[PDB]
């Protein structure tokens, strides 16, 4: 029993970090195979970044430029080229501790485990929720750019997040590992603001479920409802809709526990338009949404990996 | 900015966990030089588990009752010892993952890293603290016996936790690693109750601190108080009381903010006078008490291991 924010185990992701420096900017790159992959920005100095035209930043660059060090071993680069906001550096030897990996772009609502590094080294790992506004509820500080979320199945690493910046409230923002960015931010330090932010409802089901397979069941009520019902007041509370498929997706947990997956949002329901009247529920005494369904699952059946 | 539950990397401790096998019970083990340590209830079955006589199970066993696997591979056990709530078998090789490495008994209010296990394969990784009442608030299932907890310093791990129970309320119990009981507990599947939980004080002066570094300051208040009132106050909510030591310990951070101790302290007293009315700090609505002041100034100045 007991339920907590936890993420993947780090080991895999750990021998994939390097240290890619330009100049005088020195950011965290992840090497897989024979390539190192960065923010773009690393070509910048902080003058440039106010509003860098990085194809011109780029043309003044050569191979020797940037130096790669991994751990303490030196990596010889010889060749280089930009991809969207990210730089692929290609180097004369393979990571020998590339794991099984693939490059996912993930959806507002999935989690991910984040290593936040510094200087090519980890200082640790918390998990995040793609929020609907395409930011995350991070922790980075300067020099953090460069690491990067991920999500382990099995013996496979899915990378889905490289650290790019922080916005106004202290939240954070990135690309994908093609170096698309989530959301509309740019790769320019020039203001810019997050949307709008909703509670991933699906989520909140999901933590539900767990709070009641812990045995935390007061909020059970005795109604039910429908999903048009459901959605009517999701949207008055800045709560995501539910679909079908998040219905569907809940189903193991709705299986598990005996509860249609209408009557717990007739729980949420009431818990939304009355509060929790001071309450908590596993520990919190708000209603948490960077739980996904796979997550409760994961965690209340003990899922391993490696 | 930013500010999470943030877990230490768990790459050096996940090269160290192995499986422990006697006749049907398996559970977790940790691999050390040429040591495999792991939880003495190993040498249980289901029934045993009642009213162990841990010294008539253990005389009866040989070096080859004891199956250690570490992936695919057998480890040869050439040695066997119990010590106190921990047995020790020496295998033939030693491991050659191993981490620097120290075994620490921490103190309540210090945190950790678990790093969950089931079958000698991690599931995850999380922080906790060691309570007052010397329960930690884990997420732990069947088959996680042997996960360990630990800090790291640089490239040094100190295991201080490993797991052996659940208590009611769904809350845990554990040793060190020299096999000693935190809290009063023994490992018996017998009635057992953790004594009364409080909060840990200069932990929650810790995060009010990180939350002034992080902009969050609504609840400085412009009050000050003396420690001698401040406990008396602490007394009355179930905090426990802070010391001289502690406030010498929040010394780094009263200087970074420019803050006093014991205005922090009345702002705290505040708080608990008052309640929060509904506001947050840090997106919490409770007060945390799981971040050490060390471990503010570690993740608000990006410290780096390994
Ligand atoms: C990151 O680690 C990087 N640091 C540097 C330093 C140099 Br000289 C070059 C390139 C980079 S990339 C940081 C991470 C962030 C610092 C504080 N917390 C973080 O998560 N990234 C940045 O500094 C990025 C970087 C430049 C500006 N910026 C920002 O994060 C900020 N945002 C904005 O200007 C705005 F769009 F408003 F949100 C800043 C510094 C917080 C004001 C670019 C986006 C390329
Ligand atoms: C652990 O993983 C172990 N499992 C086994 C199985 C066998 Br056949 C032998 C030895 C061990 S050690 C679990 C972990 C816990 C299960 C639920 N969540 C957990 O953290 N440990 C236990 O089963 C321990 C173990 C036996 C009983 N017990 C307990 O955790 C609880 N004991 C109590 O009665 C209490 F005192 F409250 F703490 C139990 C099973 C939850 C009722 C011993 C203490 C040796």
């Amino acid at each position: 029993s007991g339920f907590r924010k936890m993420a993947f185990p780090s080991g895999k992701v750990e021998g994939c970090m390097v240290q890619v420096t330009c100049g005088t900017t020195t950011l965290n790159g992840l090497w897989l195979d024979d390539v190192v992959y960065c923010p773009r920005h690393v070509i910048c100095t902080s003058e440039d970044m106010l509003n860098p035209n990085y194809e011109d930043l780029l043309i003044r660059k050569s191979n020797h430029n940037f130096l790669v060090q991994a751990g303490n071993v030196q990596l010889r680069v010889i060749g280089h080229s930009m991809q969207n906001c990210v730089l692929k550096l290609k180097v004369d030897t393979a990571n020998p501790k590339t794991p099984k990996y693939k490059f996912v772009r993930i959806q507002p609502g999935q989690t991910f485990s984040v290593l936040a590094c510094y200087n090519g080294s980890p200082s640790g790992v918390y998990q995040c929720a793609m929020r609907p506004n395409f930011t995350i509820k991070g922790s980075f500080l300067n020099g953090s750019c460069g690491s990067v979320g991920f999500n382990i199945d099995y013996d496979c690493v899915s990378f889905c997040y490289m650290h790019h910046m922080e916005l106004p409230t202290g939240v954070h923002a990135g690309t994908d590992l093609e170096g698309n960015f989530y959301g509309p931010f740019v790769d320019r330090q020039t203001a810019q603001a997050a949307g709008t932010d909703t509670t991933i409802t699906v989520n909140v089901l999901a933590w539900l479920y767990a709070a009641v397979i812990n045995g935390d069941r007061w909020f059970l009520n005795r109604f039910t409802t429908t999903l048009n019902d459901f959605n009517l007041v999701a949207m008055k509370y800045n709560y995501e809709p539910l679909t079908q498929d998040h219905v569907d997706i809940l189903g193991p947990l709705s299986a598990q526990t005996g509860i249609a997956v209408l009557d717990m949002c007739a729980s949420l329901k009431e818990l939304l338009q009355n509060g929790m009247n001071g309450r908590t529920i596993l520990g919190s005494a708000l209603l948490e949404d960077e739980f996904t369904p796979f997550d409760v699952v994961r965690q209340c059946s003990g899922v391993t990996f490696q």
